[PDB]
């Protein structure tokens, strides 16, 4: 991974990124450029942008704050972000935990719900529901880049990824309202969050915990109230002390499935089926 | 090494019994609880196996439960699961990538995502064909003939036909956006997918953009005239070639806002400038 920048800038990869970003549509960024204008802009500026990226002179624009609050990158920056993610995603898909489901290829929120239901119906129906503050509002950039740097050795890729953090990329959280569809502004930021939170997945696996995670939204299924309180404390301590993220103490809770709201779903006991099932909760 | 001996193998039966216990569920007509299956098979498994080998095993009728469900006895769920475990890998290689219902590693949300991608590519006239319940209308001989193209083991054909007669069908709680283990669906959804795969191949040959979840399919077309023509042609194929029943008053052509599919409604996100989906009011 010492020379990933030229893979990112290859003609095939950039053309795939352009196609995907146009397919994703979305609102315009701070430059007012519509997604239908990207093609003509890159015909004139694509080679200049490649040369700027090669010497770390490309300057991402700040995201446009759009009001749910969204940070929308310019369509040029979504294109570059997508080009970066197309190369890093296969690298990290080999590392990620099978119970991580958010913003990953061939995975979705319903899969996370099904796995959690299997866990609850096996007897692990004490739920540790840890609530985290917004990832990109709180993550330490140096800590994140150090974690990424364990795998990515290409300093040019490290450099532009850091610049996109400063630009304000963030996670579109409409999945919390059970919305299905293409997120806005999420070509790169959800991958970066998964890289950091993959350290949490590894810790929970090391502890033998049953969990599902969707971006920064995790639930842990344990067998007793005493064990649930112990896990709530230990994992909350780990997240704040080792990952430097922030736990919402009042919103985090231990409960039975009936009290959990997760990825827009609630849980209930089906007395005919004699097991827990899930359905969208009232909103 | 026949299909039936594969179904009755020790590894296959043990996996089937474990999965059926894991699936829990209500009792069938014999009153046997899922917690009683282990002891019953310890005592009677060899008799059951012998009866299956010589085509003398008799499935019990499903139990009507109330949304109406037909619940097989837990022994029959076990045998159905044992059959499905061998037939599923065979048919998984024949099935279409836009078939999502009751298949390993596939779910309703994936069908929604694929449909949304087709809609946002400009195919936002939706053909919404409504079929009467598959197992209330399918002709058993027609279904078994389609299955027989692949399954040549007469002992497997025999027991599958007997399960059709017993009344197996498809738990449709996914229509209410419910996520979880269906009741009574160890074998019936696979059989429905085997026949409806004939529709998938016909739609693929016609170059149509579609998604299907069991007997619930929507087709994404570029214009109103094209959508009505597809509705005409595909409804005719379903009735004439598959012998299924199309409900005229419920089979419509509409824009995404008028479609309810797998519990989801569709709307146009003006900020994102694209269609998205979310649970519809119920
Ligand atoms: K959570
Ligand atoms: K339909």
């Amino acid at each position: 991974t010492s020379s990933l920048m030229e893979q990112i800038l290859s003609n095939d990869n950039l053309n795939r990124a352009y196609l995907q970003v146009v397919r994703n549509k979305g609102a315009e960024g701070v430059d007012g450029m519509k997604y239908t204008e990207l093609k003509e802009y890159l015909a004139k500026n694509g080679e200049i942008i490649k040369e700027q990226l090669r010497i770390r002179k490309y300057k991402p624009q700040p995201v446009r704050r759009v009001e749910r609050n969204l940070g929308v990158p310019t369509v040029t920056d979504r294109f570059i972000q997508q080009a970066i993610a197309q190369v890093l995603t296969p690298i990290y898909e080999e590392q990620f935990h099978d119970h991580s489901y958010g913003f990953r290829p061939n995975r979705c929120a319903q899969q996370a719900i099904l796995t959690a239901l299997d866990m609850m119906n096996d007897g692990n129906d004490w739920i540790v529901d840890i609530d985290l503050e917004k990832f990109f509002d709180t993550v330490n950039h140096d800590k994140l880049m150090t974690i990424i740097g364990r795998t990515i050795k290409d300093g040019d890729v490290i450099s532009i990824v850091r610049k996109y953090l400063v630009s304000g990329i963030m996670i579109d959280d409409e999945y919390e309202d059970s919305i299905v569809g293409t997120p806005q502004g999420g070509n790169l930021s959800p991958l970066l969050a998964n890289i950091m939170l993959n350290e949490l997945d590894k810790e929970m696996e090391k502890r033998g915990l049953n969990f599902v995670r969707y971006a920064d939204d995790c639930i842990i299924m344990v067998g007793s109230e005493m064990s649930a309180n112990r896990v709530m404390r230990n994992i909350s301590r780990f997240i704040e002390e080792k990952l430097g993220l922030k736990v919402n103490m009042t919103k985090s809770k231990v409960d039975r499935p009936r009290g959990i709201k997760y990825l827009g779903f609630g849980f209930y006991y089906d007395t005919s089926a004699q097991q827990f099932k899930a359905k969208p909760h009232a909103k």
